[PDB]
């Protein structure tokens, strides 16, 4: 099992570097930084990071291909593995229609803009010309194959994971989730002549850890609040959920009733949309979601009440693998 | 006469950082970092370049409305404020159709895509919510307004840019382009109510300075040859050079004969289109462009033999204003 | 030579507005309406295409000095300056008898008239205040000095061009008109102490250009029929016509007898009242206008057997300029 | 009762489409747009709003005979008729002396001229032939019948309105003063073999609401003081007022003394020429002006001390009526 670690660009940077070089200092092997217009560039973010640590593989998780031309993030992720001399990684996904809409972008078949834009990065990390004509001139690529995972929380995103990238970014922390997603992604990886073994698997989990497990719980009630409200009913379906689980927080959250959102939040819901708890707790929890497949356990937001004891908390759990 | 000085993201960022640093501690007030896919990214390069300063002003010049999304381009301006404790600026402009046909983007009404982007980007950069519900939650501008700069080469961006920016880019090096492009934003800085004196005139010149002035002639002459291959009908006339100049150095370039195109750059082309030569030449040519408008003197590409040696002897020009 | 088209505003105006964004795609730098009380008011349209285009001039070509105020006209060409962002032109002529008849407005001292309208409408478009004490309030022109153009088909009207306008509006397609018109503004413009070089001395032409020859000449016949029925007995001695040939035509088209106009119209009169043929033909044509002191070649009706088509046609004859 | 809402082309056309958008969507059923070669041209301005808006009526209030042929105007209205697809209206007044002085214009027979103005310009816009010949041709109304109202101000136009008009836009604010006009209407309209039915009587009123009633009356008080200093004798008599205010004011106004007019203006002035207050104080008034006959309720200038603001309140007016 490997581990990652995501932080949101939503504080200062010169913070964030130090939170990442504290994970990377008790075994965390990535590190994924969030990418929206509305909070702290990714890039410059990802860019100080990189010179406040020294192995942690670092990337946005995820971008995606419609903010900004492909070309200019391949020559960001070039940008990155050579300041990070070869630990940059490139995780994108769909988006989201609200930001779309609020940009004024059309949200055109996301899998499709996906899988070109990836065929267009894959040319220009490597250091060639597409048939457009596109080239990297001025920066260059360390590795011989930067890694592009791919953000599929859907059927035929999973299947193109498998098919075309090297890992795949699922927002869920239990394991029937990737009981039925890991399948998918390796049908995708057989029909590409590809293998289930050369995807990553990362759960894109909400994590909550503290020594107090009641104040763990707490710290991520509004995180799993929006998670249920943007699950579809197949989804509550699959935990033994009611079908309109996500709807009754939907409204809740649209109003702006985050107080009652939380309080919606019971037992069943932080088990079946996050990983919460004591060190302890955590270790079955993560070996359950080994059994169906993750290969990478990403300790999503909030991470914990406090993230600097949360991640040191966290170092435990990952010296028990 | 302020003065700024250009720099290529085409070698390592930590020497741009300390060729910035330079800049700064002779006089510098301003640190434009060009913006092409096919280069570093501007943003990593920006971010890097704030931590390593403290007082020069900084931001892309220029970066455009089409490669990434404004709202983007605000975050990452925002941030870039942050990082630098107020020190950001922007310089956009209209991009160039042979990168958007490579990256398969049309270029669309390229005055209005630029007077749209600006508009959208005030908003957010001030802490606003755009009508189409835009707006920055994570990042916070530290300027109450960060210079917003347009590259303008015709009339329409010209006015455009006395209307809505704080300044414009104009890629010229002689006082004869400044006495006829300032009356341009004059009539658009008086349209919007403005006056010509809210607007920063910035010459981003084809500057070579050097001990030796052949030297520093030979530096830009392959500027030079592009420059005057890029260049309307109308720029020659107003030097007295023929009306067929901009397509013969274009064929030239074309084919690939630099050592011909560098052979028919003359005295005449040099006058035009470049501020080359020893310190103390450079003294006479910049009053000369401040007496036709000009408020902000940029050392464009190349600087000079070697970018190191020719910042300071920069140093000795600014001490000179 | 600059290009300019005319539109006649009896079609809808979305579609002139396409077409005249279409023109500017090609290259033309001047668009020209018509302006006659019974077809569709000139600014609306003017207002429209503004709004629509980006950087090609645009004005009435040309208005008058009695269907409207002068005052009106300069508060309407201020407007449409403003909205264009400094694009506006002024096209203005003294207008014809039969029109004012059906108006009940006496055409008095038409020579004098335009010139006390384009006195009145500088001082108003300068912004200053006149005599009479009118002043613009609640407009102003982007523009310095908008462009005023004057319609001259006679001496008196070509002299005074030379003397207070920008620019002659003539109709006439052959280099013979030229050769007797350019001297009566080189005359006019001496004599105000300004030169002929001071001049736009714009060819306002019958055009059609089309591959096909024949379907382009087809298509300005009926325009040619109404020239010739307009045009003046040295108009015909100078092209060696019939000096019946207006009286003839007049007498068809007098009786609707369209179709036998049309067929009564030969090469000898599609020679000397149009520009017709295919992209090839034009550019020895228009060159040879060239010689004879025309600057502004504008494509007039019917340009060509498909408007759309033929603008595009007149593209690559532009890029032979 | 309907409600119209004034503006006057003084500022961005861009900014007046969105505040007649907004009047569109918060249920105004009229736009009028004042007429002045001083301000922005009215037809331009109304062809903008046209395409801004889709439900609202617009047209010139008002225009007049003087400034443009009335064949011109027309043309202008049937422009405009197809634009917004039959949301046409046409206002037409006398104009003033002072400003056809400055416009050298002969402001003769106001009556008749009006008149005259009326009948040309029902043939043209219902498509006929004028005995003079003249008829629309590149141009048609989309309504069958295209109101057109008058500004009357007195006695025979009035009575004129009746005869001839499908409306009165009467400047005037308290029903003493529609107490007094609608009989000469009614007069003028039996005497057609009309109905005072068949005209609307337009309130074109000095209006300004906003929550505070005290804001609200200071943005009105210099307009009411123009009124004053315009009103006739017979006004002032019907408001129990000084027969010396008009000329009191209109001297203070001559003197540049705006801050002493607005100082002079009280309670009594406010409340004979004026709509001010807030939104409840709004319904009574307009309800008393309804008992008087008048069918359509303009809000003029000031409107407000915010125009989008009160837009917004006289919503809430209109949301009682
Ligand atoms: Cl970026
Ligand atoms: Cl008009």
């Amino acid at each position: 099992m490997k581990f990652g670690i995501e932080f949101v660009p939503n504080e200062p940077i010169e913070k964030i570097v130090k939170l990442v070089k504290l994970a990377e200092d008790v075994g965390f092997e990535y590190a994924w930084i969030t990418d929206h217009y509305n909070n702290k560039n990714v890039y410059e973010t990802l860019a100080l990071i990189a010179e406040g640590t020294e192995t942690i593989k670092l990337g946005p998780g995820v971008t995606n291909p419609y903010v900004r031309s492909p070309a200019i993030t391949a020559s960001a992720i070039a940008t990155l593995d050579e300041l990070s001399n070869g630990r940059a990684t490139l995780g994108i996904g769909p988006g989201d229609k609200a930001t779309f809409d609020a940009l004024g972008i059309e949200w055109v078949k996301p899998v499709s803009t996906i899988r070109d834009a990836i065929a267009m990065m894959r040319t220009l990390l490597a250091g060639e010309k597409t048939e457009s004509g596109a080239q990297l001139m001025g920066v260059k690529a360390v590795q011989e194959k930067i890694p592009i995972y791919m953000g599929a929380q859907g059927p035929m995103m999973l299947k193109t994971a498998g098919e075309i990238s090297d890992g795949a970014l699922i927002n869920a922390s239990n394991p029937k989730d990737f009981e039925a997603a890991v399948p998918l992604i390796k049908e995708g990886a057989e029909a590409a002549g590809k293998s289930i073994a050369d995807i990553d698997v990362a759960a894109y989990t909400c994590c909550s850890i503290d020594e107090d497990a009641a104040a763990a719980a707490n710290a991520a009630k509004i995180v799993v609040a929006f998670i249920a409200a943007g699950s579809p009913p197949p989804v509550f379906e699959r935990h033994g959920l009611p079908a309109d689980t996500g709807k009754k927080f939907g409204e809740l959250l649209g109003k702006g009733d985050f107080g009652g959102a939380i309080g919606a939040v019971d037992d069943a819901l932080m088990e079946a949309f996050s990983v919460v708890g004591t060190p302890d707790e955590f270790i079955p929890k993560i070996e359950a979601l080994g059994e169906m497949g993750v290969t990478q356990y990403v300790a999503g937001s909030p991470i914990g009440p406090d993230k600097e004891k949360s991640i040191k908390l966290l170092g435990e759990v990952i010296a028990s693998f």
